[PDB]
DNA sequence: ATTATGACGCT
DNA sequence: AGCGTCATG
């Protein structure tokens, strides 16, 4: 009882920004607002694959990984933009430009973790604790909280969506303790009307609309941010989890959705997330592992200890390209030239980088993949990165991948590569 | 013939 | 170090 700590010391946010690559287009180009729209790269192919997907088109049951003249199957009027083109490979620098400016406006507000090109996270508990010093026992305003649901509520003893997120907002501060400072429902509360602020605040500095989850750590607030998508925020208390848990399949917690997670559920005969409370920790141990078991133990309880790494910019920057079927790579200046495509990319991200970011990366990843191999990488190599140039990268790239040709030919490939990826790592303060 | 990344765990 | 897993704009 007194010592079972609920795991209820943080406050952690997940903000992601809504469909971000079409809102980056959609920006740009007003005549994509408010209209089913995706973003593709490539054309030729089956007209291109969908990476991104406005609400509107998702309605039609536009998805990513579609490729677009399938889309075009299900919403004839979807409009497309393309990613540019830039040495013969899709070039993403206009998103991560746009990124950027997201996690500079969010970083005034709090430290946060970069997770993705469109999401960070926030630990947001001292500025929870700053607040409600501030605001000195005073209640909590539904005013303050006009895009916020909270999960699991209304309940118990109106047919329009936003009537029921008001009430259940009501109920929620109808119960709420506003004279205890350190009421871990009170200090999430508090959380959401900071996350408010942010996100009013990305949407008048940027024009990006944005979701974000609010709860004690990084698990439950990414999968509260899904809860309400888009344009909404959901408040996940420590109370919610056992009726979400309850029904809520085991591959929607981030981590669980691949082989892990069907293991789980092979293994353990459960399809749930709460049904994992009824295994001791050392049977979980048992099965999937001693930092998977005592992981697994705690987030089926709605705890998880993972700290928000103060870490805005990403830790590699990479260039990849694939190569299928008849386009794979068979030449020794076929292989040589799109190395070269490669690193002169990566050599602009790394010159811009070291410029904005004062850091110089010291390794040189290369991998590759071969005709007829299941995995995504084949071959991994490393080398020294000791010089931001495209041309000495690509001739080291191709010095550490040369003896995969097992062409007796030194002119041909065999067997062919369907895929070239280059990646500076290892950063240092410069 | 979803493609283009990026993080992190394992050994 | 190099490999595998998970995530997915
Ligand atoms: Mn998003
Ligand atoms: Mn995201
Ligand atoms: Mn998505």
């Amino acid at each position: 009882g007194p010592h079972m700590a609920t795991g209820q010391d943080r406050v952690v946010a997940l903000v992601d920004m809504d469909c971000f690559f079409v809102q980056v287009e959609q920006r740009q180009n007003p005549h994509l607002r408010n209209k089913p729209c995706a973003v593709v790269q490539y054309k030729s192919w089956k007209g291109g694959g969908i990476i991104a997907v406005s609400y509107e088109a998702r309605a039609f049951g536009v998805t990513r990984s579609m490729w677009a003249d399938d889309a075009k199957k299900l919403c004839p009027d979807l409009l497309l933009a393309q990613v540019r083109e830039s040495r013969g490979k899709a070039n993403l620098t206009k998103y991560r430009e746009a990124s950027v400016e997201v996690m500079e406006i969010m970083s005034r507000f709090a430290v946060i973790e970069r997770a993705s090109i469109d999401e960070a996270y926030v630990d947001l508990t001292s500025a929870v604790q700053e607040r409600l010093q501030k605001l000195q026992g005073q209640p909590i305003s539904a005013d303050l909280l006009p895009s916020t649901y909270i999960e699991g509520l209304p309940q118990g003893p109106t047919v329009q969506k936003e009537g029921m997120r008001k009430q259940g907002l009501f109920q929620w501060l109808d119960s709420l303790q506003i004279d205890n400072l350190t009421s871990p429902d009170l200090q999430l509360t508090v959380g959401a009307v900071i996350v408010e602020e942010m996100r009013a605040a990305i949407e008048r500095e940027t024009g990006f609309q944005c979701s974000a989850g609010i709860s004690h750590n990084k698990v439950l607030a990414k999968l509260a941010c899904g809860l309400n998508k888009p344009n909404r925020q959901t408040l996940v208390s420590h109370g919610s989890v056992p009726q979400l848990f309850s029904q809520m399949p085991i591959r929607k917690i981030r981590s669980l959705g691949g082989k892990l997670g069907a293991s789980v559920i092979e293994i353990l005969g459960i399809e749930y997330m709460g049904e994992l409370t009824q295994f001791t920790e050392s049977q979980l141990q048992s099965h999937f592992g001693e930092k998977n078991g005592s992981w697994l133990y705690a987030m089926c309880r709605g705890i998880e200890h993972d700290p928000v790494k103060p870490r805005q910019l990403p830790k590699t920057i990479g260039c990849s390209k694939n190569f299928p079927g008849k386009t794979a790579l068979a030449t020794r200046e076929q292989v040589q030239w799109w190395l070269l495509q490669l690193a002169q990319e990566l050599e602009e991200r790394l010159t811009k980088d070291r410029n904005d970011n004062d850091r110089v990366a010291t390794q040189l990843v290369v991998s590759i993949r071969v005709q007829g191999d299941k995995r995504l990488s084949s071959l991994r190599r490393c080398c020294a990165l000791t010089r931001y140039d495209a041309h000495k990268m690509s001739h080291d790239a191709f010095t550490v991948i040369k003896n995969c040709n097992t062409s007796g030919i030194q002119t041909e490939w065999s067997p062919p590569l369907t895929m070239l990826f280059l990646c500076a790592t290892k950063f240092s303060a410069s």
